[PDB]
């Protein structure tokens, strides 16, 4: 009934009623004709629709409460001096328990991203990484949870030196502006346009030098499908236009990235993230090690992302060759770290939002951000 100091009680065991707490519920922003949505709030049909998908939203909520209670715990102990591995393992151990891990029914949506400084996304330590968090590092903690495939992609930036304060603020504000500007019938390009107006209205000072915060042009937000971290649509982050419009009932990961470098990321360092291609079908394989690894991936991760450590813990050993095979065969896709130029700094803020018929829900919102 009550959560223990160091979190240990599944979110499921904390709410005996089976109903989980909603996120921040906003009213879809108007348009040119000031077209308010004070009607969707209680329209008769839009209310029935929402009630129809009620169990889905509830799943997203059970996953968001896991995320909120885990990141809250991480913010109390993450300190420079700890290795990137100890950090991720302490974060995932807790996350496995609150979400009440259970095969594909409930678990960790993707690996724990702790991309450092100029690296903005997709870096997680591999066995052997001796990297230690430093007082001057700007670490992006990006991890996800899920219940029955309903994914919560939510992230924040951690720092210990205040010289980054105003940078985090630029990006946190850009992220919120994106969340606030999003909604049914809103064109992606417009969301990107705005996120950039705000983002670039900030300018910071770091170690004597001064920069105008830049959105990482080739990074962005995305729509979220069941067991599919990237459903299909994308949220710009800059003057990009895409060619689409957000629709009713969609789930989006709103995230923005700010940088002091070029505002462009590139594949860098060693690969840790991997994910079975959703579109790819059943391919027959006779090669032993490859066949067995693919079985492990289907059994433990489905089309959800994973990392080398997650293979290690399952007892898998010497599997890089088999992994490269699945990658070459196009069955598995590698997701390397995305880093901007050396010396630059980068920050991120992400939230998962539900575009429900009656109102817009920032399901992953919390006391913190
Ligand atoms: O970060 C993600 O949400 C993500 C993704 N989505 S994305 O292509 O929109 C993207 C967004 C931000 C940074 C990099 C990629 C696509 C594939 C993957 C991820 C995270 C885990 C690894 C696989
Ligand atoms: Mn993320
Ligand atoms: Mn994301």
């Amino acid at each position: 009934k009550v959560q223990t100091d160091p979190p240990s009680v599944p979110i499921c065991d904390l709410y005996p009623n089976g109903v989980f707490p909603k996120g921040q519920e906003c009213e879809y922003p108007p348009t040119q004709d000031g077209r308010t949505a004070a009607w969707r709030t209680t329209s008769e049909e839009k209310k029935a629709l929402d009630q129809a998908s009620e169990e889905i939203w509830n799943d997203f909520r059970e996953a968001a409460e896991a995320h909120r209670q885990v990141r809250k715990y991480v913010m109390s102990w993450i300190k420079p001096g700890m290795t990137m591995i100890e950090i991720c393992e302490k974060l995932e151990d807790c996350s496995r328990k609150l979400i009440k891990e259970n095969g594909l029914n409930a678990g960790l949506a993707f690996p724990t991203g702790c991309s450092l400084n100029n690296c903005a996304a997709h870096y997680t330590p591999n066995a052997g990484d001796t990297t230690v968090l430093q007082y001057d590092d700007i670490c992006k903690i990006d991890f996800g949870t899920h219940i029955s495939g309903r994914i919560i992609d939510c992230a924040f930036t951690v720092t210990f030196n205040p010289k980054y304060d105003t940078l985090l603020k630029a990006v946190k504000d850009a992220t919120n502006t994106g969340i606030k500007c999003a909604g049914i019938d809103v064109r992606l390009c417009d969301v990107g346009e705005a996120i950039q107006e705000v983002m670039e209205s900030y300018e910071v000072e770091i170690d004597g030098k001064t920069y105008q915060v830049k959105p990482i042009r080739n990074l962005n937000g995305h729509s979220i499908g069941q067991y599919r971290i990237h459903a299909g649509k994308t949220v710009p982050i800059i003057k990009g236009g895409e060619a689409t419009r957000m629709e009713e009932g969609e789930v989006y990961a709103i995230e923005t990235f700010g940088s002091t470098g070029k505002g462009v990321v590139h594949d860098d360092m060693e690969c840790s993230h991997y994910m079975k291609n959703f579109d790819v079908g059943h391919v027959p394989i006779r090669l032993p090690r490859t066949k067995h690894l693919l079985n492990v991936i289907n059994e433990n991760f489905g089309t959800l992302a994973f990392c080398r450590r997650w293979l290690d813990r399952l007892g898998e050993s010497k599997y890089l060759m088999a992994l490269k095979n699945l990658c070459d065969l196009g069955i598995v896709d590698p997701y390397p770290p995305l880093c901007d130029i050396k010396g630059s700094y980068t920050a991120q803020f992400e939230h998962t939002i539900l575009l429900r018929p009656t109102c817009k829900e920032v399901v992953s919102r919390g006391d913190d951000y």
